[PDB]
Order: C-alpha cells, then structure tokens, then sequence
C-alpha cells in the first residue's frame, strides 16, 4: 500500500519524542574495564531513522582520550546494507572498509530493539561471537554491544561485553530463537556507558545511499560487498527505501 507507506512515514517522524526520555542502565557494573561514551547527537539521529518493530544496527568506531586509558569515546557509526526482524539484524559478512575508518578503533555495534529485555538476547551473543571470530580487528576486550530498547514513551540503553565463555558458546550456537541450549547470563557482562553531548559523532552509510533493505530483501545477501561514505542517514521510510514496487 502506497498510502500506508506515507502514513507510517508520517507517524515515524514522532520518534524524536522518545529521545527526550533516555535511560541508561549502569546498574552494578564491574569497576574493571572501559567506560563507553556515546555522543547524544548520534544516538538521537540513530533513533529517528529507526523503527519500533524492526531492528536496525550500526557499527561503532571511536578513539581513546589522551588522559584516561579506561575511556573509549564512540565518534562514528556506520550503517551497512541490512535487513532485520523484531529479534535480530542481518548484516553482511564483509565489515565496512574506508580510509577514514582505518584510523579509528572498532568498538563493536549498537542496535534498536522492540522491548527492554531482562537479559542480553541469545541472538545478540551469537551475532557478536561471529563478528569477533571473523574479524581479527575486533578485540573482545574492547568491542561491545549497545542495545537501544524502546520502552513506553522513551528509549533505554545498555552496554554489554561477551565473557570468554560467552564467546565460546556464541561461536557454536545453532538455534535462532529465545532459549538455545547452554545459554547462561554468565556468557555476557554489563559495561559502563555514558550518553554525553560533550562532543559530536558522525555517520557513514553505503555509497549507493541505501542502508535499509527491509523492503528490498531480494537485493540483500550476507555475501554482498559495498563501500561507504560520510553522510546524514536517511529515515527508515525514506523514499529510497521503499520496495521496487508495491
């Protein structure tokens, strides 16, 4: 329905309201490790281009502040060609590559999620374990996952790191659902994160100007190759994201 598309596009412009009420779960995090600082400007933009029901994601890149070795500031988010569901996001096996990105530190990924969950999803752990094993540039000691859970009238953020055992389990997991065998809360660990407007972050999207393939699944595949470039991200229901035909 072309009319439905226009209606959803309209209601989605109210997503920015949720970024007025942001929550960050820093509850009982170990005092050992890194603290992640996410810029408010990119978190808000990330929410405005997202969707309440279908998850989207982006890879995070950042730097190490000269005077605090235990702090990692996220300065760039890269949106890759993708598709997703209420339970997970589907990303190409090929990591983004660009001269501008090679001098940053890969810090993991972030993604939206329909509802707040009592535990990190088994899917997230599996997706993260895959990203680690395949990419030598991904340091398990610094890469993390930030979940942006939509809660009534707001968004709730949490950052996690995989545990050595979680990495092992994730690398072997074979059932995408919500209760895989052997899944324990001891497979992941919460990490400290801050939402700050002290500095700005930037976005990089596919060079063909299309990151959202949720209405063009036939043009998406895990093996697809792509390039990226600096740019302001297009919303979920942007003109260029609609299906080749309704």
């Amino acid at each position: 329905s072309r009319t439905e598309w226009r209606v959803r596009a309209i209601s989605s412009t109210n997503l920015h309201l949720r970024t007025q009420h942001i929550y960050v779960n820093s509850d009982d995090v170990k005092d050992t490790g890194y603290t992640y600082i996410l810029p408010k400007n990119i978190l808000k933009k990330f929410i405005t281009i997202s969707d309440l029901r279908t998850q989207i994601a982006g890879f995070m890149y950042g730097v190490s502040p000269p005077d605090n070795p235990q702090v990692k500031e996220i300065r760039c988010i890269v949106l890759v060609p993708q598709t997703g569901s209420h339970q997970q996001v589907n990303l190409p096996t090929q990591l983004p590559d660009h001269e501008l990105l090679r001098d940053f530190e890969p810090l993991g990924w972030m993604h939206t999620q329909p509802n707040e969950l009592p535990q990190l999803s088994p899917q997230d752990v599996t997706t993260h374990a895959k990203l680690l094993t395949d990419n030598i540039s991904w340091d398990g000691e610094k890469t993390v996952m930030i979940t942006c859970s939509f809660t009534p009238g707001s968004v709730s953020l949490t950052a996690y790191k995989l545990t050595p055992s979680g990495y092992e389990w994730g690398k072997a997991n074979t059932d995408k659902g919500n209760n895989p065998k052997g899944y324990m809360p001891t497979h992941y660990e919460k990490v400290q994160m801050l939402l700050s407007d002290r500095f700005l972050g930037y976005f990089m999207v596919p060079s063909n100007g299309v990151w959202n393939y949720n209405f063009q699944g036939q043009r998406w595949s895990p093996a697809m190759k792509f390039d990226v470039c600096l740019s302001n991200p297009k919303e979920y229901y942007h003109e260029d994201h609609k299906p080749v035909h309704f």
